[PDB]
Parts: C-alpha cells; sequence; structure tokens
C-alpha cells in the first residue's frame, strides 16, 4: 500500500504456511479476510484449519475444510452456518491433506 517496507529481522521461511484471521462472516459460503500483517498462499480448492477461535471453534474441532480465493486478502470458506458466531481468535493454516500414491485393490489379479 505505502512506500515503506518495515525494517525488522528475518521471521518467515521454511515450514508449512499459515495465516491469521482478521474478520469472517457466518454464511454458506462465507467471506473471510486475512490479517494486514500476514500473507495467504492457498488457491481455489486448498484446505485450511482453525486454531484458536472464539465462538466459531466448532470449525477447529471438525477437521479442515475447503477454501475459496476471491482476492489477495479476500477469500471464502465452506458452509459455516452450522456453527456459532465468530467472536475472536482464529488462525488459518494449510493442513497436510493426503498427497501420496494411495491405491486400493479389492479383487485379485496376479497374471493376466
Amino acid at each position: 500500500e505505502f512506500g515503506e517496507e518495515m525494517v525488522l529481522t528475518d521471521s518467515n521461511g521454511e515450514q508449512p504456511l499459515s495465516a491469521m484471521v482478521s474478520m469472517v462472516t457466518k454464511d454458506n459460503p462465507g467471506v473471510v479476510t486475512c490479517l494486514d500483517e500476514a500473507r495467504h498462499g492457498f488457491e481455489t480448492g486448498d484446505f485450511v484449519s482453525f486454531s484458536e477461535v472464539q465462538g466459531m471453534i466448532q470449525l477447529n474441532g471438525c477437521q479442515p475444510m475447503e477454501i475459496k480465493v476471491l482476492g489477495p486478502y479476500t477469500f471464502s470458506i465452506c458452509d459455516t452456518s452450522n456453527f456459532s458466531d465468530y467472536i475472536r481468535g482464529g488462525i488459518v493454516s494449510q493442513v497436510k491433506v493426503p498427497k501420496k500414491i494411495s491405491f486400493k485393490s479389492l479383487p485379485a489379479s496376479l497374471v493376466e
């Protein structure tokens, strides 16, 4: 936004990605925003979980969900109408959803 760029020391780097919640709506889907002092790194289809929320904790205790990116600091989440109203707290991180070579074989097949 401005020309400045702070002058602190190194903080971010390595390890998974994370973000903070500045404001979220209780809709289906709902539109949430990120913290000015934070950056988002998820695309339409990624997954995120809740950390320490006030009121809207049910999300954290219900496994991660799928997000939607509307903009740089704008984005939506799954249906959050079946939970309490967001009061405070709430950290959005990037869960480690399955991404390995998982396969299943019910029948038997040795040599065709």
